[PDB]
């Protein structure tokens, strides 16, 4: 029994700004984890869409309507091929009482605080006051980016280097929570597996790579030396969504750690790595 194209979501559970979607795969109970943010507005997960792409491998439909379910199952034959993964078909009835903007934002913020605390080794007692202010402000409908930025600027003293910008920590936290990416304060390398070829990059992707001095590393040279791919958050974000996903999946294929950093310092080239250049020269 191979990985079909879609699976029906039977049940749902929420905890720490994340949702679990439960399905039966060849008689074994399984789940996929997604950030709660994709479930505030369900329209982005409907098969009709407005762009023709899904932010996650999930299709929301109305289980009360026969056509919506069958249409979504048909649509997931296309998206499964486009995304190179099966699609989870979720009835909108399972995600009725999930959250309410701020309600979900407070769950998000609490997850940001845990990643900030464990990344910069900051004791939770030192943040107690700044967390209380931040949570009472989110309930006042003060933007999450404002509350997060205000929190980081105040909480950063003595834990984050003066060289790193608050905005880069903010993006690291947000992204870390969206795609479950490890965050570090360590020097980046902007190393990329040889699998992601220059020939298949767009001018924006090749140029962005050359701009951040991205280097190519061979999968085996990286595996045997236990090399982690550490990208600067800004540099990584200058890349396309497709390229960002490809770099990460290639690292996961070879069991290589993938991390985002808020640091701008580069780690010393101690391994045989070739700088990404234009196909000609």
């Amino acid at each position: 029994p191979t990985d079909q194209s879609s699976y029906i979501v039977d049940s749902v559970t929420v905890k720490n700004g994340s949702i679990h979607l439960y399905f039966d795969k060849a008689g074994q109970k399984t789940y996929e984890r997604h950030s709660l943010s994709h479930f505030v507005n369900l329209d982005n997960l409907r098969a009709n869409n407005t762009k023709g792409s899904l932010p996650i491998n999930v299709i929301v439909f109305d289980g009360k309507s026969k056509c919506e379910e069958s249409s979504a199952k048909s649509a997931s034959v296309y998206y499964s091929q486009l995304m190179c993964q099966p699609i989870l078909l979720l009835d909108q009835a399972l995600v009725s009482d999930v959250g309410d903007s701020a309600e979900v934002a407070v769950k998000m913020f609490d997850a940001y605080v845990n990643t900030f605390s464990s990344t910069f080794n900051v004791p939770m007692e030192k943040l107690k006051t700044l967390v209380a202010t931040a949570e009472a402000e989110l309930a006042k409908n003060v933007s999450l980016d404002n509350v997060l930025s205000t929190f980081i600027s105040a909480a950063r003293q003595g834990f984050v280097d003066s060289d790193v910008e608050t905005k880069d920590v903010v993006e690291c936290l947000k992204l870390s929570h969206q795609s479950d990416i490890e965050v570090t304060g360590d020097s980046c390398n902007n190393y990329m597996l040889t699998y992601n070829k220059v020939e298949n990059m767009t001018p924006r992707d090749l140029g962005a790579c050359i701009d951040c001095s991205a280097r190519h590393i061979n999968a085996q040279v990286a595996k045997s030396h236990n090399i982690a791919l550490i990208w600067n958050v800004k540099d990584f974000m200058s890349l396309s969504e497709q390229l960002r996903k490809q770099i990460r999946s290639a690292a996961k294929k070879n069991n290589l750690p993938f991390k985002l950093t808020c640091a701008t310092t580069r780690q010393v080239v101690n391994v045989v790595t070739t700088k990404i250049a234009l196909k000609g020269g």
